[PDB]
């Protein structure tokens, strides 16, 4: 490119493919994001440009939005390897408990970071926490959702993960809150500590399913104005809430309640970023060097 050198194709991202580069003028080493027609959005370019001014130890930078010869492209701070190769190379032996806390508090606080500013992700997954040699995580693509508009499928005719979904989002509510990323990390959270997905629905309705036969199918007690959700359904199967000692074994029960805030079905009842830093699981939180093989 122009301005580039590509390295390789790192993977395929929401909205397009990603690569490694290689700043043709700097020499630094960056994650492009090709943006996948109509005639690129001018209010995205404006609201996106806005993202470049976050700044947070816990969010991957936003170093630039290129749009040039009618494409579009965002320039991110590059990282060592993200959380699901990172999840899968510790399935034998697990991430050790003080490092998934140690990620987990960090992950709050760029949630709780992000949320301040009034920038909500809507797409958390294993896939945009990327990690470092030195114990810090962070959280990428933050904003791009509400920004862009999210299209069913990509380009790639690939697939779209709908593990990490809030119920609410599955239930076709179109408006969003804080509490849809509270819930994608709590699906995370669980999926560290058993070492596997949580829900891993592969369809919306088996998503939503998977979540009613661990957790209950809501109703309005425990979730008031469920029932008129936009793709509720009254013949939806009545499932028994599961005993959560057996959701996350053998996580304590400081771990199992903070999870049981971050996965109430009401968003609103959900807990925030900020009360979750709070919670006594976080009493004794360090920070450790992961075992990154590169
Ligand atoms: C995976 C480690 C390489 N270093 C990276 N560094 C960054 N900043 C990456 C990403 O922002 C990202 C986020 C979601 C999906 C993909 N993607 O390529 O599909 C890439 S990836």
């Amino acid at each position: 490119m122009e301005n580039f050198q590509k390295v390789e194709k790192i993977g395929e991202g929401t909205y397009g493919v990603v690569y490694k580069a290689r700043n043709k003028l700097t020499g630094e080493v960056v994650a492009l994001k090709k943006i996948r027609t109509e005639g690129v959005p001018s209010t995205a370019i404006r609201e996106i440009s806005l993202l470049k001014e976050l700044n947070h130890p816990n969010i991957v930078k936003l170093l630039d939005v290129i749009h040039t010869e009618n494409k579009l492209y965002l320039v991110f701070e590059f990282l060592h390897q993200d959380l699901k190769k990172f999840m899968d190379a510790s399935a034998l032996t697990g991430i050790p408990l003080p490092l998934i806390k140690s990620y987990l508090f960090q992950l709050l606080q760029g949630l709780a970071f992000c949320h301040s500013h009034r920038v909500l992700h809507r797409d958390l997954k294993p896939q945009n926490l990327l990690i470092n040699t030195e114990g810090a995580i962070k959280l990428a693509d933050f904003g791009l959702a509400r920004a862009f508009g999210v299209p069913v499928r990509t380009y790639t005719h690939e697939v779209v993960t709908l593990w990490y979904r809030a119920p609410e989002i599955l239930l076709g509510c179109k408006y969003y809150s804080t509490a849809v990323d509270i819930w994608s990390l709590g699906c995370i959270f669980a999926e560290m500590v058993t070492r596997r997905a949580l829900f891993p629905g592969d369809s919306e309705i088996d998503q939503l399913f998977r979540i009613f036969r661990t957790l209950g199918t809501p109703d309005e007690v425990v979730w008031p104005g469920v029932t008129s959700m936009p793709d509720y359904k009254p013949s939806f199967p009545k499932w028994a809430r599961q005993d959560f000692s057996k959701v996350v074994p053998p996580l304590d029960e400081d771990g199992r309640s903070l999870l049981s805030q971050m996965l109430h079905y009401d968003p609103n009842k959900r807990i925030s970023a900020k009360a979750a830093l709070a919670h006594p699981f976080f009493q004794d939180v360090t920070k450790p060097v992961p075992h990154l093989r590169l």
